RNA sequence: GGGAUGCGUAGGAUAGGUGGGAGCCUGUGAACCCCCGCCUCCGGGUGGGGGGGAGGCGCCGGUGAAAUACCACCCUUCCC
């Protein structure tokens, strides 16, 4: 069949006609985590926007109240003293334009890139075609470009996530782990939804949150009332 | 309501987008072989019947603008 026995059992646990409250889903989603690791919990929403126009894009970051339950390998590219501000903030890999060469050669061992605006000329032109397609190019809207490198790094290390609608008008984010207590999952989920709504495009017509789902890495989805 | 889509070059090859992902499937039957429906760019994709009887997939690496298992929300175009 299309799914293995493990996944089939999980499918029994969901009412496919029910719209769950966030509180309920918080509990349920933990039951939907039966893979052989501590599964990330995810939220997905179908947005009432035209992804074809940039002025109706939804893109930002939100600090999850309870963090991500995952460490983020952070590479910072900075010039001068900012190089130390970076290291001190806890950056995994630190460097200036010199390390651009490493990435040009194929080095990709990191999850997030942050940089001072003053290296963004080189980063953009040298790394743009490498980091861009990977959604790893530092960017104001992603909160990954700034002179306050240490504050950015700390926010990211503290559980700040980025979200950006895809070309189909959908949007997705990790919001914790199946090991989180349900109340904490619930908080993180709301935090994300709130951040989403704070980025509703003025021009967006009709229901913004057309649908909102919660799920686990390897499990089925649960449809939720975003305002619960 | 149900199901599949998606093929420049390179790449094992028909790579839809994004997000998750370090695991996934498998005596509730792997590889492999035969047959069939639908689709087909004639490569295959996808679903199923029969045989078979324990391995298969991903990661890694490689190619690439992008990387594949698995899962989720969607898109396009299509079927029932
Ligand atoms: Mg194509
Ligand atoms: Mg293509
Ligand atoms: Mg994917
Ligand atoms: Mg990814
Ligand atoms: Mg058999
Ligand atoms: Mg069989
Ligand atoms: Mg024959
Ligand atoms: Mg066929
Ligand atoms: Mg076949
Ligand atoms: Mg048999
Ligand atoms: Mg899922």
């Amino acid at each position: 069949p299309k799914h293995g026995k493990r996944y089939r059992a999980l499918l029994e646990k969901v009412d496919p006609n029910k719209i769950y409250t966030i509180d309920e889903a918080a509990h349920l989603v933990k039951e939907l985590a039966t893979a052989k690791f501590d599964e990330t919990v995810e939220v997905h929403a179908k947005l009432g926007i035209d992804p074809r126009r940039s002025d109706q894009n939804v893109r930002g970051t939100v600090s999850l109240p309870h963090g991500l339950g995952k460490q983020v390998r952070v590479l910072a590219i900075a010039k001068g003293e900012k190089i130390k501000e970076a290291e001190e903030a806890g950056a995994d890999y630190v460097g200036g334009e010199e390390i651009i060469q490493k990435i040009l050669d194929g080095w990709m061992d990191f999850d997030a890139v942050v940089a001072t605006p003053d290296v963004m000329g080189a980063v953009g032109s040298k790394l743009g075609r490498i980091l861009g397609p990977r959604g790893l190019l530092p960017n104001p809207k992603a909160g990954t470009v700034g002179f306050n490198i240490g504050e950015i790094i700390r926010e990211i290390k503290a559980g700040r996530i980025e979200f950006r609608n895809d070309k189909t008008g959908a949007i997705h984010a990790p919001v914790g782990k199946a090991s989180f207590p349900p109340e904490k999952l619930a908080d993180n989920i709301r935090a994300f939804i709130r951040a989403l709504e704070a980025h509703k495009p003025e021009g967006a017509k009709g229901t913004f949150l057309r649908s909102v789902y919660v799920t686990t890495v390897m499990g089925p989805s649960v449809r939720i009332n975003p305002h619960s």
